[PDB]
């Protein structure tokens, strides 16, 4: 027993790390066959942050204006392609390194690996939720910007994220690699609303799961309840609302714990309103509701 | 703002992973150079665990009786000597994948990166500590045998870990790379005594400062104290006594907050007095102590 926050393995994505110049402002991008992503506000002066308008930005720039580095590799652009808030750039090379790889647009609640960089190379990697206000919590610095986060799916790297900016508050927003923000977000340096975040109650019941088979049990009640009960309670604590199909993806821990998701939904009704009188779940002595049912899984067999 | 645990990029290790079998026993090992390093216990059957002789079991061994398979290659063994805990295996081919690195042993407090593995896969990274008893607290499952921890120098791989065997408690231990258990601990299945932890001191300090730097200060005192006061504090509750080079390595955060240490061991002795009365600092609601003073400041500044 023992369970910790843990990465998907980053070698596979640190392959496409590259640094893009583009006069004084210098990020992040993924290079991926003979193409290279990265935030459209690469081409802004810090003047421009304010209120830009990335198209009379664009429309005065040239791939010449655009300086691409690998390392020590330099790469030609020859093409340049704003799609909504990402740039894309054509380069004479592809990628050798290039795995297999989808791009997809996640959901809240899921989590994945990210990988942050700083002009061009990878300095650390962990693992995240997108909050249910489509923000996250991580650890990013100027030059963090273009920054990825990812699923590996056994062989293929999915891209969910890429990072674009930081809300007063230490909060992070960005988008997808189609370059839509996840969230109501802009890229302009202006007041931005975070939104009122709730807990991933999904998460929570898996992270009890974990727990349970860890050995941590103290919290195992004497009582049982129904959804409304709980759903109703869950309102309160900022709780998101738990449907049938959160039901149905906690069935597999349901199994090998043969514990019905409804005894647990009850443990955590006592706890949420009892408090947890400063006992320890799994060491932490918060709710924790950052690891997906697919999470636990993954790591309470073997995979 | 925002501050999570995060670990090393793993790709270059990524890169060192194989898998070994020999007989029933088959776990993870690192193929450096024209070596391969793994827990000498592969050559036991679960029988054999329960009190092995290691000599007179390797000795009935050839060669031969060793499968060492990297992803789809494998490797011809040319030649097998233990050292300490340790395996080596002298193989035909060199691992073109191999990087700039050392072997090190590491020191109670110190952190680094771990990427478990599953017959010779990457799975996982994770970020921890050498717990002052000379365990870690992660999450290894049967297979992950072989796995290893280790720190990134810009370009050189500092290995410090091998995982052998998890504690009735749920914490474990392994070697240096040389197969010197940390601790007291031996490779055989017997009851074994983890010892008594304490908290890591410095790396709490450490925790603080880099709460401070990220807008969390609420818990900034009123007060100030001498070391003698707080170490005797310190005492009581667990605390590793704090040295004249503790404070040393913090003096680089005494600069940026421009806080004396001492006026932050003050801050300290009260929460550990008063405990946190069930405010959060930075979200983590218990005093967090596996963050190294290098930890903040590589992460603080943007390395
Ligand atoms: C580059 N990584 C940076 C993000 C954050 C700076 C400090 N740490 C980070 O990760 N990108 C930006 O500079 C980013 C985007 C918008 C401004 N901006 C911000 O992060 C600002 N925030 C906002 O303007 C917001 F809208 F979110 F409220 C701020 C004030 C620096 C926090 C642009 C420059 C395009
Ligand atoms: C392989 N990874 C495994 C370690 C742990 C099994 C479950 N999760 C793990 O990470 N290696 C072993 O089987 C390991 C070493 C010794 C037994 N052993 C144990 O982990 C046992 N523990 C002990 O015997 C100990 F001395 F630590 F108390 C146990 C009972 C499985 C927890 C050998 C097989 C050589």
């Amino acid at each position: 027993s023992g369970f910790r926050k843990m990465a998907f393995p980053s070698g596979k994505v640190e392959g496409c790390m590259v640094q893009v110049t583009c006069g004084t402002t210098t990020l992040n991008g993924l290079w991926l066959d003979d193409v290279v992503y990265c935030p459209r506000h690469v081409i802004c002066t810090s003047e421009d942050m304010l209120n830009p308008n990335y198209e009379d930005l664009l429309i005065r720039k040239s791939n010449h204006n655009f300086l691409v580095q690998a390392g020590n590799v330099q790469l030609r652009v020859i093409g340049h392609s704003m799609q909504n808030c990402v740039l894309k750039l054509k380069v004479d090379t592809a990628n050798p390194k290039t795995p297999k790889y989808k791009f997809v647009r996640i959901q809240p609640g899921q989590t994945f690996s990210v990988l942050a960089c700083y002009n061009g190379s990878p300095s650390g990697v962990y693992q995240c939720a997108m909050r249910p206000n489509f923000t996250i919590k991580g650890s990013f610095l100027n030059g963090s910007c273009g920054s990825v986060g990812f699923n590996i799916d056994y062989d293929c790297v999915s891209f969910c994220y890429m990072h674009h900016m930081e809300l007063p508050t230490g909060v992070y927003a960005g988008t997808d690699l189609e370059g839509n923000f996840y969230g109501p977000f802009v890229d302009r340096q202006t007041a931005q609303a975070a939104g009122t975040d709730t807990t991933i109650t999904v998460n929570v019941l898996a992270w009890l799961y974990a727990a349970v088979i860890n050995g941590d049990r103290w919290f195992l009640n004497r009582f049982t309840t129904t959804l409304n009960d709980f759903n109703l309670v869950a309102m309160k604590y900022n709780y998101e609302p738990l449907t049938q199909d959160h039901v149905d993806i906690l069935g597999p821990l349901s199994a090998q714990t043969g514990i019905a998701v409804l005894d647990m939904c009850a443990s955590l009704k006592e706890l949420l309103q009892n408090g947890m009188n400063g006992r320890t779940i799994l060491g932490s002595a918060l709710l924790e509701d950052e690891f997906t049912p697919f999470d636990v899984v993954r790591q309470c067999s073997g995979v």
